């Protein structure tokens, strides 16, 4: 679920404010996405977008979960380490992992303030054929 993704990000990145820091960043961090990712961090979001695209096509997710942000999963956080609990079913596990990988990627990528609140209509034209 969305509140869990925010929580995973805070686990991986102590002191972060997910909605302020990552939502609406670059071409892919936020609802939707297009163009070529402007940087490593943006590529993390493109990858997460793709992961959610894949999740929607998973058998265990197909009709039960149309929007992964409404699907809660089981996880734990310890010393900035994220764990997707085994109790998760196929659909819940896939989503948790998408979020977990995204959170880690975010924590290891440089943060470019000038890529925040990007004018996507001017800098995100076209479509990246990735993932
Ligand atoms: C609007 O929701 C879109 C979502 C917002 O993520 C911000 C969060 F705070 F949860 F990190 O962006 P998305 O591209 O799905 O993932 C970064
Ligand atoms: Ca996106």
């Amino acid at each position: 679920a969305l509140w869990q993704f925010r929580s995973l990000i805070k686990c991986a990145i102590p002191g972060s404010h997910p909605l302020l820091d990552f939502n609406n960043y670059g071409c892919y961090c936020g609802l939707g996405g297009s163009g070529t990712p402007v940087d490593e961090l943006d590529r993390c979001c493109e990858t997460h977008d793709c992961c959610y695209r894949d999740a929607k096509n998973l058998d265990s997710c197909k009709f039960l979960v149309d929007n992964p942000y409404t699907e809660s999963y089981s996880y734990s956080c310890s010393n900035t380490e994220i764990t997707c609990n085994s109790k998760n079913n196929a659909c819940e596990a896939f989503i948790c992992n998408c979020d977990r990988n995204a959170a880690i990627c975010f924590s290891k990528a440089p943060y470019n303030k000038e890529h925040k609140n990007l004018d996507t209509k001017k800098y995100c034209k076209g479509e990246s054929d990735k993932c």
